[PDB]
């Protein structure tokens, strides 16, 4: 719709680095989301250059998502407006140390 694509718009352009996933910073879901906040936070992510949308209580938005990255898990990155991965991707890039070099070149890490 033409709400939900404004939204998807509005949520990745909020922030160099952007999060959907179930739950929220402060209380994310246990599993993949909770998992892929602490990676996030162990690659040293500015907090000011970081947001989180919490999928799990908005239906339209969570299907919205998935149809517009073509991708039907939930978490999904998202930096400077490019769709980086699911959590398996996320978490491969972490181990390699790609996520850290991406992160590092998009001035998204604290000082």
């Amino acid at each position: 719709s033409t709400e939900i694509r404004k939204a998807i718009e509005d949520a990745i352009e909020s922030a160099p680095v952007v999060l959907f996933m179930k739950g929220t910073p402060e209380f994310p879901k246990c599993g993949f989301s909770r998992a892929t906040i602490g990676l996030l936070g162990n690659q040293g992510v500015d907090p000011a250059k970081f947001a989180a949308y919490n999928v799990l209580e908005d239906p339209e938005l969570r299907e919205g998502i998935k149809e517009f990255s073509e991708w039907p898990t939930i978490p999904q990155l998202y930096v400077n407006k490019e769709f980086i991965g699911g959590c398996d991707v996320i978490t491969s890039m972490a181990r390699s140390g790609e996520l850290a070099d991406l992160l590092e070149e998009a001035q998204a890490l604290v000082p």
